[PDB]
């Protein structure tokens, strides 16, 4: 069965399962309340998210969920990632307990804050979003983690507006990706892939920087859809031609230069996440919150 790990084990009777938050093919996430998740106070409840298998899950799906939990244990904690908090592994179904991000994914967060046809985001708020995501990615890269699907849909937002990278440990067989498979919202994930990842199946920290450039474009378009109406075969042609997305409106030349630099054709020439954090820290400090 599953091996005991006292560093992370939470007794099942401490976890009160709640409403669904999200679902995949053979995995599901629910909101829950953990009683005494911390050794002191044992009388406090914490809202958490719990990932578990679907009822039609196979041995391979269980292996995949364990692999993701094990990677999260190894990577350790950071403010700008969804952190592992505990697990229920004994005498019942596997529950992987992680931080809850009440405001949901970044794509929906941005779209809900567009001016009418919560409150509007300032230019400083948008650059701060980009900075926090770059900080989470710099941490993951420092821990030898390659995300492989960095996009606003995979960034969650907490109640205190903290950006947290999600699904960085997700089991993924890159030789069995269906390029035609659309996301829940009807978009194609290939549109965030670096050309070397898409054409040659080569995933690196450099290919995650390319994806971060697409994510910057999503931020400054307030959750815009990259290449709307472009099918897989036409996207391949655009990438082969060296096509680059246009500058969004209300985006500085400097932040557009940053997107373009993330999209360098030569992977070695793209900025690193360390470089992006430093530049975004400087830009945040110089960006007005007055509009
Ligand atoms: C490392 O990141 C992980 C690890 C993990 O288990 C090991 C599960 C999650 N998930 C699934 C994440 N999938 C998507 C595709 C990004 C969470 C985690 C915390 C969550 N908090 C809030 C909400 C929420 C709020 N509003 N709405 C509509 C949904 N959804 C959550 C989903 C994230």
């Amino acid at each position: 069965e599953l091996p005991e790990d006292p560093r992370w084990e939470l007794p099942r009777d401490r976890l009160v399962l709640g409403k669904p938050l999200g679902e995949g093919a053979f995995g599901q996430v629910v909101l829950a309340e953990a009683i005494g998740l911390d050794k002191d106070k044992p009388n406090r409840v914490t809202k958490v998210a719990v990932k578990m298998l679907k009822s039609d899950a196979t041995e391979k799906d269980l292996s995949d969920l364990i692999s993701e939990m094990e990677m999260m244990k190894m990577i350790g904690k950071h403010k700008n990632i969804i952190n592992l908090l505990g697990a229920c592994t004994q005498d019942g179904p596997l529950y992987v307990i992680v931080e809850y991000a009440s405001k949901g994914n970044l794509r929906e967060y941005l779209q809900a804050r567009r001016p009418p046809g919560e409150e509007q985001l300032s230019s400083k708020d948008l650059v701060s979003c980009a900075y926090q995501v770059a900080r989470g990615m710099e941490y993951l890269a420092s821990k030898k983690c390659i995300h492989r699907d960095l996009a606003a849909r995979n960034v969650l937002v907490t109640e205190d507006n903290v950006m947290k990278i999600a699904d960085f440990g997700l089991a993924r067989d890159i030789h069995h990706i269906d390029y035609y498979k659309k996301t829940t919202n009807g978009r194609l994930p290939v549109k965030w892939m670096a050309p070397e990842a898409l054409f040659d199946r080569i995933y690196t920290h450099q290919s995650d920087v390319w994806s971060f450039g697409v994510l910057l474009w999503e931020i400054f378009t307030l959750g815009g859809s990259p290449y709307p109406g472009v099918p897989v075969e036409e996207l391949f042609k655009l990438l082969k031609e060296g096509h680059r997305m246009d500058k969004p409106s209300n985006c500085t030349n400097e932040l557009y230069m940053m997107m373009r630099d993330c999209w360098h054709a030569v992977p070695s020439q793209r900025p690193t996440f360390k470089q992006l954090v430093e530049d975004l820290d400087r830009i945040v400090a110089l960006t007005s919150n007055q509009e």
